[PDB]
């Protein structure tokens, strides 16, 4: 048969090809996650057709309806068979889908515009002059919402009671908003996306401080799927062989369109 | 039924307490892994008796006998139910045991004896003979060796990268042996080798040794790779999913961060 | 039975929350006294309903009428059971109500408008015209006043110390009046008087005002005396001893100092 | 009737004068506490005879026998009627005796031999090279024993399991030990005593850091004594009239036999 793959258009994970208008199939996509999917298919021995989730959402639970949206919803409801994408491994997701071993480690990073007046997240929370937000339906808003530490809890209480809404639809919109905020907005996103953005033109953004915690991206499958252990072994073998590191260097540091 | 929890001797993971001559049971040990086991028991309720692997090894495959030894080996054959220890997740181990999500990140790092400051106006600067793994492999004045029956030895044995392949080729026929039996043995060799030996170990243990007295060693270069420490469990056991969710919950709460901070930095000096 | 806990509107002890127009009960207020009362309830279990005094005065007995007004007055006449607020322990108040062990050390300090920096090779220096209370009594270009119906005013009125007697003698006959009705009124008077008014207030509120924006005021000298804030209780009541024991418990448990640190210094805008 | 006043030989609270061998009665004692007792007797209108507790113990509970020793024991068992002395107001003591309002604020401080390498208590606890102890049968030891904060717990666990016993019989012995330790000993004692010691010859001791907590000294009477309200009123009147301030200035800073 064929394996339907869901993923989200995120750089440098999945990108539309420069000549994607005249291209069909898996040849119209490129990126770290596209290469990961190709290598996973090579190791397992299955034919795959890349698809983009209809709603550009990673996955969360809606307002008191217990409905999964985005890629996780695409998995639990049978619309997809695998999800090679930057999906963070979390408590809530692991209960409804099975995660592979992390293929990329990351944490929570603060993005600002180019003395470092913000520095640590503690100083960011103690000061109400500069604003900060996150990505809706991700693993950042749900991390702050369920946090029990006082500083993260008070950050979340600020962000939820924000006028206007501080959350952004896409991390690209968050990057644009912090770029056009004249140093008045901060974006709380994953460290890998922060590094990729700060390593590209116009190099107007930079990551400040350290990671608030440590998480990872996993490859998700429907609960109780035959693909679980094969894709877990594929991820482990790719990590052992250095293919994951080589792909990360290729899509993060090989180009390096910035002065650093 | 009480749960047998195999664990190895390693700092700051597990340390015998000062007053352990008369103390008996769970209170004998102290460190990181004991607190992790206590938190795991708190999450999913069971009674756990902390034991130590007799062989004192993390685990590997023997030569031509196809027998698993070490902590992983004794977990496979059933004399233990769960390994709450600095056990590294690998492909060969996953094929025989069930690993959980990593609870602490790590990489392969290099330990060398800390050189003396080189005065040349009156400024002291740190200079080192080894900067990366490539120049460590190119040179021959300084010998380098890994830990026997560990994750790093297996990684170098099965590495197809040219530089790592060359390091393994040197290590295989190094006379006398560059391999050690314990992390403490390798650290002592680095100490009383006058800079002629370099130890390849995990970044976590490297940092712990560097931050504690006499702190005459230092870590050079970056991390050769990226791995993690998981909680091991035999195939098909009923404890695997509970400990996986427990590790996820502890990561979410921040308990792991506080444990690492209190057992790695709050007790450091120099 | 639900206990009625009276409190005054004073920052950072009790301040109305931002979303307090749709809120009711013990959720409109936030600060130090609110969670102090929460801790008191959690120690000795009861139901407490926070109230604000109608006349907004701490407490004083008017001469020739012999009627107590303020928090102390309304606690005396049985319309409240416990006062959890910045109420200062005094001799006149102890003869009519039962105080507890102090939970907050305090002193009488001076508030002045912060002067501009002195220009002179390029260093900036802070020069103030008033440092102690003696030179405040000696000078006449800067007026000084206290809070009406407060501990400080009665302290200055009853003081037989020569310098404090002179300060009271000036204060009693001053045209226009140097006394203020609210603490915020005195702070606004200091901020708008352009350095020609010094406000005599407790050190805790003085430091809280100093640490916050727009931070254009500064405290000079040391405290004129040593006093404390106690939780009040009507004479011969059953809540006095449990309140005293709860205050001692919180003091020895580090809760009081942590609350002070996280309500006074953590949110330091300047 | 006469009133028996128990107190401890502590400077500058109670001294034994200098030509005491030819003196009898209350005229052979001097100090801050002697003046305080005289003022209390003047206010209440009673005749008092100063006595020194047989053992120089402030007060605590023995090894699982529920016997009070020292001044507190001298009060609960009826051997004394009032205790004008530097007795710290504590939770355990208040349950057995009546404490007046504090007549002197204070806290727990660190003293060492004359930039300090430890300064704060965090560094004092972290560094095992430097040693520190308290006064036996006091309130600082009971503060550390019953504490729940991590750093105070660590300090207490160190001090109890000390070879040899780090505790001292008298605070004078603690001062002598810290002076004779060549800077290898630290003393955890009350801030007022530390200041008095550091303001005296030979000025070889200094106080570092802040105060770990804040407490006060109270005047203790047996539970349900007729004197409790009069002595509380006397303390309040003395505090309001500045008599306590004057006495502390007289016995702490008026002489000041040190270079400052
Ligand atoms: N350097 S990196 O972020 O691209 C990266 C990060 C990671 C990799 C591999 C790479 Cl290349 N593999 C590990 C996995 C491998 C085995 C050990 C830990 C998990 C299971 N997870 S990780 O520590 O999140
Ligand atoms: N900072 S650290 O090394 O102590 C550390 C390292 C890691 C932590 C948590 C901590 Cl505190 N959790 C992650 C786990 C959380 C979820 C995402 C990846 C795994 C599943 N593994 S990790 O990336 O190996
Ligand atoms: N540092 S502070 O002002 O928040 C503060 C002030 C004080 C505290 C405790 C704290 Cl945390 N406890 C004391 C009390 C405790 C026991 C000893 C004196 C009284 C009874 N009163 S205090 O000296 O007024
Ligand atoms: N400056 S001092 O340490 O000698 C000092 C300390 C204190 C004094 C008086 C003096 Cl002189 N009185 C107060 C008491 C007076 C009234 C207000 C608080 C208690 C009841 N306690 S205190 O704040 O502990
Ligand atoms: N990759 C994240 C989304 C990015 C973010 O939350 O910032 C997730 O899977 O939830
Ligand atoms: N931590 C490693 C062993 C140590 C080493 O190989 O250096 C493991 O779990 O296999
Ligand atoms: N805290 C004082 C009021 C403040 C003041 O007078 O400055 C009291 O209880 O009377
Ligand atoms: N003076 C203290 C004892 C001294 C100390 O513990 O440091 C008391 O009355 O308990």
């Amino acid at each position: 048969k064929t394996v339907v793959v869901t993923t989200i258009l995120e750089s440098p994970y999945v990108m539309m090809k420069k000549n994607h208008e005249m291209l069909e199939g898996n040849e119209r996509y490129e990126g770290y996650c596209v290469d990961l999917a190709a290598e996973i298919a090579k190791h397992c021995g299955f034919k795959y057709k890349l698809t983009i989730v209809g709603d550009g959402k990673y996955g969360a639970r809606d307002a008191d309806t217990k409905i999964w949206n985005g890629m996780v919803g695409e998995l639990v409801y049978g619309k997809a068979d695998i999800a090679i994408a930057p999906l963070t491994i979390t408590l809530v997701r692991e209960e409804v889908i099975d995660f592979s071993k992390p293929f990329m480690s990351l944490g929570i990073s603060i993005m600002i515009k180019k003395v470092s007046p913000i520095e640590s997240a503690e100083d960011l929370s103690k000061q109400t002059e500069i604003a900060y937000g996150t990505l809706d339906s991700g693993s950042t808003k749900e991390f702050f919402r369920r946090s029990k530490i006082a500083v993260f809890d008070k950050m979340w209480t600020y962000m939820r009671s924000a006028e206007p809404s501080v959350f952004v639809r896409t991390t690209a919109e968050g990057v644009a908003r912090v770029r056009k905020s004249k140093g008045k907005y901060a974006y709380l996103l994953e460290s890998t996306m922060n590094e990729y953005i700060e390593q590209r033109k116009p190099c107007d953004t930079m990551k400040v401080g350290g990671n608030l915690d440590s998480k990872g991206y996993g490859i998700a499958t429907p609960k109780g799927s035959s693909l679980g252990t094969p894709v877990n072994l594929a991820v482990l073998k790719l990590s052992e062989q250095g293919v994951l590191d080589k792909l990360k260097n290729k899509w993060w540091y090989d180009k390096g369109e910035c002065g650093a």
